[PDB]
């Protein structure tokens, strides 16, 4: 009876500024905007602040915090056309053995792990071993020239790479060619050569250090840009040091016909990392954000459940830091609530991107990066979305049917989706109406006959269920779903 998880993804610089003294550190000064109007500067969020907000996060039923990368990032900005770009997001590492000084010290990090563990919450580290930082081999004064440091000891720069640390093969151009995706630079990011035994032992020593500070898992950045066999050895290293670790990779897919989807599946089946579920994500945004009909969602769900060997390890999401937030895509809270309810009641592990529960969004430039990383504003624990996210996790803890159960579609139309989750004798039936009020024909269900109250207590306009005994499969009768509603029914005792 495995444990069910719920992930909250935090971008540390944009979550909560707990400590003004690390806003503009001496060693890396000039990259802080206190006004939060230059969207590519550090804004001050830090580990102290994240720690103070763990009760808020725990009040949402979150079981694991995916924290954006907190290794030391470059101490000079990347300047493009006079535009200061700070590594406020954490993906431009200079030193994988040190904590980013804008975010805190080792003591602040250890305190964050301690308080998270005090509240029953796993810490999942976003780790980006594909690369260091932006570099121009012909201009060492640009940014930090992709420098790699080992706990303060310089191992090399891109323009002076004595130890053969990096690939010097230009940038990625043919994005459908695997070898090009692995051996060239992701944009201008100095690409690490994990085949170099120096780099191999460095990256593996680094992740050992972080686990010595009691992290519980890894979200693996840019997983398609590294050789799959090295990523497999990397997971073996982590498994060698800790038994129950949550490992999943960001293997980005462009859409349903992405030519590389087969390597993604292969990655998730063999490396020991599962994947973030981009196929399901696109279907979610299509049907809830673009008005497509539910059969696109159920078809995608059915395909993924066969395509992946272990689909209950998939990590599901509605949005993230690399695409417009759902409300930028479609500013409809009812549709957001329904999407949240969906991933909460679908197989695998759902992610809530920070601030979703506060309807946080900025729609400049379509809501695209950097505008999908706004600063957290209110921490209101009474919003309907906060309440929704808090309640469905309770059911995931009462039954494995949500994360680990089979999936049976009971009714699929353009605007109505009824699906059933089963684990042993546990049954959860869910009905989503993203259209107007309607009354459904006759639905099968394995729920015993009787009347079921909405598990959500009408929070999303949910109704009762009325099951008659069919002999064989039972019969749902006279199900009138209000418009823009979600109902959840179960035989699991509450
Ligand atoms: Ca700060
Ligand atoms: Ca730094
Ligand atoms: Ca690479």
């Amino acid at each position: 009876a495995p444990k069910s998880e719920v992930i909250y993804q935090v971008m540390v610089d944009r979550f909560y500024n707990g400590d003004p003294s690390n806003d503009d550190p001496e060693v890396s000064k000039g990259m802080f905007d206190p006004t939060h109007t230059n969207w590519r500067m550090y804004w001050g969020g830090d580990l102290k602040g994240l720690t103070e907000k763990i009760p808020y996060i725990k009040g949402m039923g979150v079981t694991a915090i995916w924290i954006s990368p907190v290794v030391d990032n470059i101490n000079k900005p990347a300047v493009y056309n006079g535009e200061i770009n700070a590594p406020y997001h954490g993906y431009w590492a200079r030193d994988f053995k040190r904590v980013e000084e804008h975010f805190g010290t080792w003591e602040d990090f250890d305190n964050f792990v301690k308080v998270a563990h005090e509240n029953g919450i796993k810490v999942i580290l976003d780790f980006a071993p594909n690369h260091t930082s932006p570099a121009d081999e012909e201009n060492p004064d640009f940014a930090e020239n992709g420098a790699l440091y080992d706990d303060g000891k310089l191992l090399g720069t891109y323009s002076n790479d004595s130890l053969k640390l990096f690939h010097h093969n230009g940038s990625i151009s043919n994005w459908n060619n695997l070898k090009e995706l692995q051996d060239k630079n992701l944009f201008d990011l100095a690409d690490l050569d994990q085949s170099n035994p120096i780099v191999d032992k460095y990256l593996k020593d680094s992740i050992k250090l972080w686990f010595n500070h009691e992290i519980d898992g890894v979200r693996l950045d840019a997983a398609k840009h590294m050789p799959m066999e090295w990523v497999k050895s990397f997971a073996n290293t982590i498994y060698s040091i800790k038994k129950d670790v949550l490992l999943f990779g960001e293997w980005m897919l462009s859409g349903p016909t992405d030519p590389l989807y087969g390597y993604n599946i292969q990655f998730a089946n063999t490396t020991g990392f599962s994947v973030l579920d981009f196929m399901l994500n696109g279907a979610i945004r299509d049907v809830f954000g673009k008005g497509y009909g539910f059969e696109r969602l159920n078809d995608t769900l059915e395909d993924t459940n066969k395509d992946y060997e272990n689909p209950y390890k998939l990590v599901t999401f509605i949005d993230n830091h690399d695409m417009p937030r759902f409300l930028s895509l479609n500013n409809d809270k009812d549709k957001l609530h329904e999407a949240i309810a969906f991933i909460m009641t679908t197989r695998g592990i759902p992610v809530i991107y920070y601030g979703t529960e506060q309807y946080l969004h900025n729609d400049t430039n379509g809501g695209n990066d950097p505008y999908n990383r706004p600063m957290m504003e209110k921490f209101d624990e009474s919003t309907k979305a906060y309440t929704l996210i808090k309640e469905l996790s309770r059911l995931r803890q009462l039954t494995p049917a949500l994360q680990y159960g089979t999936t049976t579609a009971r009714y699929v139309s353009d605007d109505v989706y009824i699906y059933e989750r089963q684990y042993g004798k546990d049954v959860v039936l869910v009905a989503i109406n993203k259209g107007e009020k309607t009354t459904v024909k006759t639905v099968k269900t394995s729920l015993r006959k009787g009347i079921y109250k909405d598990y959500l207590k009408g929070l999303l306009k949910g109704v009762e269920l009325k099951v008659t005994k069919g002999n064989g499969e039972n019969l749902v009768q006279d199900l009138t779903l209000p418009g823009n509603s979600v109902s959840v029914w179960t035989n699991v005792r509450v």
